C-alpha cells in the first residue's frame, strides 16, 4: 500500500545519490590527469592556464546563483555534465596551445554548472541531520577518491597508450553516467546573495573553507620541484606521492560523520580540530628529509581537509534552513567561491613566491595563516541553539 511507494522512494533517493558521487568522481578524475599533460605539449602562461580554470569558475558562480536559485536541480547538473563531457571531447583533440585553453576553460564552466547543483542535490533530498551528514560523507568520499588516486592510475594508463584513446572512453562513461541520470530522474522563490556576503556566519564558513582548500592549491604544482631539489625523488614514489593519502581521508571522514551523529554540538569544535591538523601538517613540511615523514605531513593534511570538509557543510546547509528559504542555489555557489579563490590564487603566485622567498618561509607563512583562523571559530558557540 504505502511501503511500496516508501521503497520505491528510496531506491529513488540512493540511485540518485550514487550517479551524483560517480559524477563527482570523474570530475575530479578530469582535473587531477589533465596537469601532467598540458607542459609535455607546450609547443608562468601555464600558471595562467590554470587560475584561468579557476577565475572563470570564481566568475560564473554569482551569475550561476540565481540559476540554480530560481529554477531546479536536473536541468543544472544535465547542463553541466554535457558541458563536462564537450570539454572532455575537446581535450581528446586538444593539438594547440588555445585549444587547451578553451578546453580548460570549458571544463571550469561545468564544473560551475555541475558540482555546485550536484551537492545541492545532495544536500536537498536529505533533510534531516545524520542522513544528511552521511550523504555529505560519501559524497566527498568519492571527491576525495577522484582528486587523491585518479592521477596515479590515469598517468599509468597514459603512458603506454596515448591520450585520444582513453579520454574518449571516459567521456564515453560520463555521458552514460548522464544518461542514467536522464533515464532514471525523469524531468519557491529563494534567498538572493548579494546579501549573503553581509550574513557573517556564511562568511566565516566561506573563509574557513577557503583556508582548508589554500594548502593544496599551494603545494600540488610546487612540491614537484622540491622532490628534485631536496628529496631522493625516485618515480614510483614522485608520481604516487599523492595515493597514500587516501585513506586518512575516508578515516576522518567517518570520524567526522560518526561525532556529528554522536553529538549535535561537536561540529565546529571538530572542525577547529580540523584547521589545527591542517596548520600542523603545514608547519611539519620543512621538518621532513626523507620520503615517509613527507608522507605522513600530506596524509595529516588530508585528515585536517576531510574533518573541515565534512564538518562545515551539512552546518552550511542547516544555516541555511534555520535563517532563510530552504533552497541550495547560491550557498553552495560561495562555497566554490571559496574554493575557486584558493585554486586561482595557487599556481601563478606560487611558483614566484617559493622562487623568490623560499618554500620554508611559504610553509611556515601557511601554516600560521591556518592556525591563524583557527580562533575565528571561537564564534560558533551559539547555532546548535538555534
Ligand atoms: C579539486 C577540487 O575540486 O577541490 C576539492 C577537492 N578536495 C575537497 C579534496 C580538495
Amino acid at each position: 500500500a504505502e511501503e511500496e511507494k516508501r521503497k520505491a522512494e528510496e531506491e529513488k533517493r540512493k540511485l540518485v545519490l550514487v550517479i551524483v558521487c560517480v559524477a563527482l568522481l570523474l570530475d575530479n578524475m578530469l582535473y587531477m590527469v589533465i596537469v601532467p599533460i598540458v607542459p609535455d605539449y607546450i609547443a608562468v602562461k601555464i600558471g595562467v592556464l590554470f587560475a584561468s580554470k579557476a577565475i572563470l569558475q570564481l566568475l560564473v558562480n554569482p551569475l550561476s546563483g540565481p540559476f540554480i536559485d530560481r529554477m531546479s536541480y536536473d536541468v543544472p547538473l544535465l547542463i553541466g555534465l554535457g558541458v563536462m563531457f564537450a570539454s572532455t571531447v575537446l581535450f581528446a583533440f586538444a593539438e594547440d596551445y588555445a585549444t587547451l585553453f578553451a578546453a580548460r576553460s570549458l571544463q571550469g564552466l561545468g564544473s560551475a554548472f555541475a558540482d555546485t547543483s550536484g551537492i545541492a542535490m545532495i544536500a536537498d533530498k536529505y533533510p534531516e541531520e545524520p542522513e544528511r551528514s552521511r550523504a555529505l560523507g560519501v559524497a566527498l568520499a568519492f571527491i576525495s577518491f577522484g582528486s587523491l588516486v585518479a592521477p596515479p592510475f590515469g598517468g599509468i594508463l597514459y603512458e603506454f597508450a596515448g591520450k585520444r584513446v582513453p579520454f574518449l572512453v571516459l567521456a564515453a562513461v560520463s555521458l552514460f553516467d548522464a544518461l542514467l541520470l536522464l533515464a532514471v530522474a525523469k524531468p519557491p522563490v529563494g534567498t538572493p546573495i548579494h546579501r549573503l556576503m553581509l550574513d557573517p556566519y556564511i562568511a566565516v564558513v566561506a573563509g574557513a573553507l577557503t583556508t582548508c582548500n589554500i594548502p593544496l592549491a599551494f603545494l600540488e604544482p610546487t612540491i614537484a620541484t622540491w622532490m628534485k631539489h631536496t628529496m631522493a625523488a625516485s618515480e614510483w614514489e614522485m608520481g604516487m606521492a599523492w595515493l597514500p593519502a587516501f585513506v586518512p581521508h575516508v578515516l576522518g571522514v567517518y570520524l567526522t560523520v560518526r561525532l556529528a551523529a554522536r553529538y549535535p554540538h561537536l561540529q565546529w569544535l571538530y572542525g577547529a580540530l580540523g584547521l589545527a591538523v591542517i596548520g600542523a601538517s603545514s608547519c611539519i613540511v620543512p621538518a621532513c628529509r626523507s620520503f615517509a615523514p613527507l608522507v605522513v605531513s600530506l596524509c595529516g593534511l588530508c585528515f585536517g581537509i576531510a574533518l573541515v570538509d565534512t564538518a562545515l557543510l551539512p552546518t552550511l546547509a542547516f544555516l541555511v534552513d534555520v535563517r532563510h528559504v530552504s533552497v541550495y542555489g547560491s550557498v553552495y555557489a560561495i562555497a566554490d567561491i571559496s574554493y575557486s579563490v584558493a585554486y586561482a590564487l595557487g599556481p601563478i603566485v606560487a611558483g614566484h613566491i617559493v622562487h623568490s622567498l623560499g618554500f620554508e618561509q611559504l610553509s611556515l607563512g601557511m601554516g600560521l595563516a591556518n592556525l591563524l583562523y583557527a580562533p575565528v571559530l571561537l564564534l560558533l558557540r551559539n547555532v546548535g541553539l538555534l
